[PDB]
């Protein structure tokens, strides 16, 4: 499990995310419990630009660790990409319960009212964004 | 200087332009190379009704890059606003030299030889925004 799984990172960091997939699929096909193997296999969806995909292996993984705030992050993210701006939001609040010191986090629920036209809300959070990193 | 910026774009949106200046002007002390930070600086002025320092600032965006037909056509309506028609006129023909579809700049370029009592000018360029766009 362990060895496929760490083929499939081989490829992902060679940017190869079709043969990451394949691979983190072996991965998980022998340990369906490695909760970073989903997450990893979410990312590499993700990295495709398959964000539904993507979505579903976060929620594996966030089942399996919900403790998780790059995954819940992540998850956001991934609904960020493809306009569901609500559901980024409600995920972005998950990722700041855990580490309410993320500024990415703070930044992207910022762009999440932003875009659906809600600039009081989107001041508010690039605001703590920007308290935590001024340098964006 | 993205969040900054971002900041800045909110402010802006919710009609706030000195606040949107502010942190413009932050987002350009970290990176002094964003045209788009200094066109929307540009702009924000443009709305307060600082037609001088708004020219300043698209000038910057557009050493920047010169193919920005929308900055040009600002451009032109700074000049336009403070009734210097003939320098106008010299930046709503390079924003048409860019995009020679828009109806909005043949429109201004017209009333700005109206404004000069060119009437026959005026008539030409009037023509060519209502062959554009012929509910104006
Ligand atoms: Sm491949
Ligand atoms: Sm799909
Ligand atoms: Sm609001
Ligand atoms: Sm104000
Ligand atoms: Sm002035
Ligand atoms: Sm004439």
């Amino acid at each position: 499990a362990e060895a496929w799984y760490n083929l499939g990172n081989a490829y992902y960091k060679q940017g190869d995310y079709d043969e990451a997939i394949e691979y983190y699929q072996k991965a998980l096909e022998l340990d369906p419990r490695s909760a970073e193997a989903w997450y990893n296999l979410g990312n590499a969806y993700y990295k495709q630009g398959d964000y539904d995909e993507a979505i579903e292996y976060y929620q594996k993984a966030l089942e399996l660790d919900p403790r998780s705030a790059e995954a819940w992050y992540n998850l956001g993210n991934a609904y960020y990409k493809q306009g569901d701006y609500d559901e980024a939001i409600e995920y972005y609040q998950k990722a700041l319960e855990l580490d309410p010191r993320s500024a990415e986090a703070w930044y992207n629920l910022g762009n999440a009212y932003y875009k659906q036209g809600d600039y009081d809300e989107a001041i508010e959070y690039y605001q703590k964004a920007l308290e935590l990193d001024p340098r964006s």
